[PDB]
């Protein structure tokens, strides 16, 4: 209702600064084109140009990452998928940071470099959220970050259920469906405004959602060509693992030798800009994109990738087509250019995620499985060449299904869930493909899951950062008996005045635990303290409602810790004060089950 | 994994009956049309055929709703989400029962007369899971419930994200994502099968979902009939309200009259088909259907309705079209008769419920839904006949996108959803009106929240079934004191051999309360029966293990009833033990929740 009037402004507000980032980003990457062209063909000057200005914009966003944000680098969903499970970073949730981060990141966006985009978008569409929070229903935590993650992605793709099922998939254990029905109708307002936004300022046509792909929709797939399917989810998830693993092979690279440890922290500039550098060295179009085609920033390089049409036979014509002229080296046969691209913009983009910068996880491999899957289907074009037959119409197949699909399956398995189907098939705007598309994203999901573990877990596990993970183990002899704190502050209602005293100019905490008496050492309830705090000195000062809430839990003192740590999951709680016969004995704190759970 | 291949089981089980029961029905009616065509034009004779079928297998149906079921009779969801929620009826699980509805469940559906699918479709389907669920692993309760609603509804309609969103979003309070993985692999691959087996037996072409309705996709809306969306969602939310509340309006003039009570038990036999028969007594195509369209069987009935071309603009044209020359009278405006088929359709489809019979709700209304969404886009098509121009291209409106819009809209708005809009859709085949539907379908849900309850939950309201609801009231005095049962049953360890005969032969429940002492009265654990009876027993044979766990919980004794309910929703568990100091005092039962909770 209301609380529905504080989400129409929050996706309103979203809405109009992702419109603003990535007009921006089109502004300065369609400038960059230009006067490229423009200048001269001149062989130095023209690779000049080609270095210079993403290496500069890249050593500005990387200025941004190091002196304003003093944590935010690296930013992305891992550390709020952890805040959500229990370890609060208030500090991390600082506004200052907020605009620190986002321009930075319009100059990650507006980069010819490959990166991500919603990751940190998801990270300032909670900070968002959190401030208004504090904003609003001033003029109930993990409500709000989930509903900001929902937006957030929403946000991005103007996908508002796949933003919903993003949301909810992996950053949960159980879920709230009244935070399903908030975040639900603040995902379609955010997708709303971005799409008739575009309609108003800028020119859109009417509300198409990003990229019509215009299939024919009569006959699409057929059920031959199907096991081929099969194919293209196996070997994308298996590659998919192998993408999840090399970022590990680099990670620990990050951070193996004292060497590059010491002339980081003698020069911590130095690093990105010049790999930036050398991968720019295999970008330069008369260089390398003769048989790479490295004049396709990736939007529009992958809607040429959803070109409906065979460019094999279309190998055969020298025909002005569309984009996808950049596509034909006359000696070359084009299955090879699309290998060599493949390989090529999937060895770099890990190096790409590598540097220290805000970087989503979505959007390179998003590319890379358009790539895997017009290659498929550029090759069945070739196997095929005759199609089959119907009333007085001959059906020859077509590769940009096998990208879309493919583009489905490679990032839901690195990604380890099948929402990103959802989004998939949202952003091709036909839903011919839906069935194969979930196959084959399930079947990738359960080969990831077999091989490789997550990307974001083994980020988290290498930045190793505190958090409660499982495995399904509970052997033969775990106990609570070498972890509980002994240590026990302690509150009477029949202690009097000047113990109350004592107790304010002693005690320190915000809630405080109440017992009838130190010796009966029984946990009773809990009672703010600066609620007492009140009550003491606005008695005091006019001199010159004491409500008792109730313990919810108690732990019985030999407990598994796969058992104590579901009893905190499915609470939802931090702590445990841990009683025998009410007599409080010990108290359990999370960072413990952490220690524990290292076995 | 190899849960997974119990889940492809039950998925292909599914499948098969959900194809061999519409299969069925299709040969049925089209048996029933050529029949009804082919004798002769007798305005007597075809009277008495146009009676005498389906009066004869509504009469079947309910001899098996009689005499077969004892309790089945109007199966559906809101019995089994309120089994989930913890009321058990293992009884009500029969498979016999099973094979006794499903048939007649066919003849519901081979009958002309309005009637919904999914319902018992979902009661069968977690039938299919429970007895499945005995008969693998062996060869966790409210997740196979969970899973068995997800396969019924994607298995009714080939929509697998649908039908995970529908298993979820009402039949729940929190979620597991396990359950979530493995009933999205469930409906994907129950959905898969239902349309390949299509193109294996019968005819299919390809794998379309059911109803490929060709729009033009390019310029479709625009953003000037976009208000007029807007209608579409708060009026079809009011008139659903209206819907919900005049099936009150019967439910309780179903048991308000002593008189038709006395003869129901008198003749039960005697209320369904006699008003099945006023019913065909206006839709007989030469009586009423001249103004009616009375030859229109709600399938084809709807893909009629989702033709795109002005029915206005081919009012003026004589042409044999499709099946929509049904919709022309040469006399009467075809607004008109649209006009008078949903009126005459809104008030029989809820007789159509009303009789004793296993009814699902949400394909009449969904109908009723397309109905009023193609009058709405023919009246704007008569509104505005000039359409805009574009490069070479005149573009006029078409109604087809407001059909389907209007049929998301409204059968959302009764079933108090979002998900209906997502099977909406998925059988639409297009994924144009996507976001203008996801607004109409939220506009018109929180009209109908605001408004009149649940269908579903007027259901159980009226059947007076026991289940706990709560409208967010905690007023200032509500305590656990009348309430609690001091009953109370003991076993100690320190019980010896003739006090643990005397167990035997006293006691009978399936777990026990494991003390201390019965004068400490402090309970410790809980330890099963019947592995005590298998102990003391096959350790008496061979004259001539004892695992102790921990009591989850504990109430203090003057929680809220609110608060209880939280605890015993958020624990999904049933009963209390009510101490005070661990010594047991009280014993407090899911019933008398409901019966503290009726004020």
């Amino acid at each position: 209702g209301e609380d529905g009037i504080f989400l129409v402004l929050l996706g309103l507000l979203m809405a109009l600064v992702s419109w603003s980032m990535d007009y921006v980003s089109a502004k300065s990457l369609q400038a960059y084109k230009w006067s490229y062209a423009q200048m001269q063909p001149s062989l130095p000057l023209q690779f000049l140009v080609w270095v210079t200005f993403p290496l500069v914009l890249i050593l500005f966003s990387a200025l941004f990452c190091h002196l304003i944000s003093p944590q935010a680098v690296g930013s992305g969903i891992p550390e709020m998928k952890t805040i959500l499970r229990g370890v609060v970073l208030k500090e991390y949730l600082t506004m200052k940071a907020f605009v620190a981060k986002v321009v930075a990141l319009t100059a990650g966006l507006g980069s010819g470099i490959p990166v991500g985009k919603e990751g940190p978008f998801v990270h300032i569409a909670s900070i968002c959220a959190a401030v208004l929070s504090k904003f609003m229903s001033v003029f109930y935590y993990s409500d709000i970050l989930t509903v900001g993650c929902a937006v957030g992605v929403g946000c991005c793709f103007g996908t508002p259920l796949g933003g919903v099922l993003f949301s909810i998939e992996v950053t949960s254990t159980y879920f709230a469906v009244r935070n399903y029905w908030r975040g639900f109708f603040a995902a379609t307002f955010s997708a709303f405004v971005f799409r008739v936004l575009a309609v108003w300022n800028k020119d859109a046509v009417t509300i198409t959602a990003l990229f019509r792909t215009n299939f024919r929709m009569d006959f699409p797939f057929d059920l031959k060509e199907l096991p081929a399917f099969a194919a293209i989810g196996i070997c994308c998830g298996l590659l998919g693992a192998v993408f999840v693993y090399l970022h590990r092979q680099v990670m620990l690279g990050v951070r193996k030798h004292k060497a590059l440890s010491q002339f980081l922290a003698k020069h911590r500039l130095l690093y990105p800009g010049i790999v930036t550098f050398v991968i720019a060295s295999f970008t330069f179009p008369p260089g390398m994109g003769q048989f790479m085609a490295g004049e396709l920033m990736p939007r529009e390089a992958i809607s040429t990738l959803f070109d409906n049409n065979t460019w094999v036979k279309h190998a055969g014509d020298p025909e002005s087509l569309g984009q996808s002229a950049v596509w034909i080296h006359p000696r070359v046969n084009v299955v090879i250019i699309i290998f060599l691209f493949f390989v090529m913009k999937f060895w770099m983009s890990i190096v790409a995620t590598t540097m220290p910068i805000p970087c989503g996880g979505f959007m390179p491999v998003f590319v890379l499985g358009a790539a895997f899957g017009r290659l498929v289907g550029e090759i069945m074009a070739m196997l095929f060449p005759d199609g089959i037959l119907f009333d007085d119409i001959i059906y020859k197949i077509l590769p940009g299904g096998y990208a879309v699909i493919g583009a489905a399956a490679l990032t839901g398995a690195v990604s380890h869930t099948v929402s990103t189907a959802v989004i998939c098939f949202e952003l091709t705007g036909q839903i011919a493909h839906i069935l194969p598309m979930m196959v084959a994203v399930i079947l990738a999901n359960m080969v990831a899951q077999s091989l490789q573990p997550s990307l974001y877990d083994s980020i988290i596990q290498v930045k190793k950062l505190p958090y409660l993970p499982w495995n399904q183990l509970s052997k033969y002899t775990i106990f609570v008996e070498d972890i509980m704190v002994r240590d026990v502050k302690f509150v009477s209602a029949s202690y009097t005045y000047g113990e109350l005293r004592t107790l304010l100019q002693t005690t320190t905490v915000k809630t405080l635990p109440l017992v009838d008496s130190k010796d009966s050492m029984i946990l009773l309830g809990s009672v703010e303290r600066s609620e007492l705090q009140a009550l003491l000195q606005r008695h005091l000062c006019p001199e010159r409602s004491c409500c008792i809430d109730q313990s919810p839990f108690q732990l019985v003192e030999q407990t598994t810790l796969h058992k104590t740590h579901t009893l905190f999951s499915l609470l939802g709680l931090h702590l445990a004060y841990v009683t025998s016969m009410g007599k409080l004995r010990g108290v359990l704190a999370l960072e413990e089950l952490q220690k524990a759970i290292e076995g």
